[PDB]
């Protein structure tokens, strides 16, 4: 099924596994889902018996609050075996995707950077921003997988399917 729940309190039973998905407004979350399934608020699609994808609101005096109960989840969600962390490669590592990825590592989750619209980037541009990110991201003492990521040239779809297998088993 597909659900939508307005906070934490309202997701379904926290049992099973589920894999959560964040990134700033226009990062390509929702074209990154959609090479997954085919089927603010927080998204869930459960691709299994007990097991979900979760789709985090974007946080692309205000932000205060919402950036709040991102972190709350990450901390509280007993079910949650990994986070999906989506910045386009022309301007990654923003303050709140470094948050992210910092809360994940302090709560024991394993963490996979996905730099979305890959394609607009010439091989060695492209090759230039992964490599720095996966540099900067030593910085955390986690695990912090990154990746580049096409919707469009359909580029990175199978190693997000198979950390997501992963994560899963």
């Amino acid at each position: 099924f597909v659900m939508s729940a307005p906070d934490i309190r309202h997701l379904p039973s926290d049992t099973g596994i589920e894999v959560a998905f964040a990134g700033r407004s226009n990062a390509g979350k929702s074209s990154a889902l959609n090479t997954l399934t085919n089927q603010q608020l927080i998204n869930l699609f459960e691709v299994a018996d007990g097991k979900r994808l979760v789709d985090l609101p974007g946080y692309g005096e205000m932000k205060r609050k919402w950036q709040r109960a991102l972190g709350e989840y990450l901390e509280k969600r007993q079910s949650l075996q990994g986070l999906v962390v989506l910045m386009d490669i022309r301007h990654p590592l923003k303050d709140l995707d470094q948050q992210m990825i910092e809360w994940a590592v302090d709560s024991n989750i394993a963490v996979l950077v996905l730099l979305t619209k890959a394609d607009k980037l010439a091989s060695g541009a492209r090759k230039a921003q992964l490599n720095m990110v996966r540099e900067a991201v030593l910085a955390f003492n986690g695990d912090v997988q990154v990746e580049t990521f096409s919707s469009l040239k359909k580029q990175g779809v199978d190693k997000l399917r198979q950390k997501l297998d992963t994560w899963f088993s």
